[PDB]
């Protein structure tokens, strides 16, 4: 569905894009945590966006994904696209 995503939707993707058995703490309100701090270089960050693209019907440009600092922004990229996909 093109139903606007929440913190947890983003979380789910951020687990999947990270790897497997991710010993970290990424939930609640991680929106202000910079990708660099949470083990996100940018390729895995694109991985997040790309997965959300196919799943929710959005599309996220490459240079944008490798530009956003915080998950807040990435979530908003998705939600902005979802609003257009509604």
């Amino acid at each position: 569905m093109a139903t606007l995503l929440t913190t947890d939707d983003l979380r789910r993707a951020l687990v999947e894009s990270a790897g497997e058995t991710d010993g970290t703490d990424l939930s609640g309100d991680f929106l202000d945590l910079r990708f660099e701090d949470i083990g996100y270089d940018s390729l895995a960050l694109m991985e997040t966006a790309a997965r959300l693209e196919s799943r929710y019907g959005v599309s996220i440009p490459d240079d944008v994904a490798g530009r956003v600092d915080t998950p807040r922004e990435l979530l908003d990229l998705i939600n902005g696209a979802l609003a257009e996909a509604a």
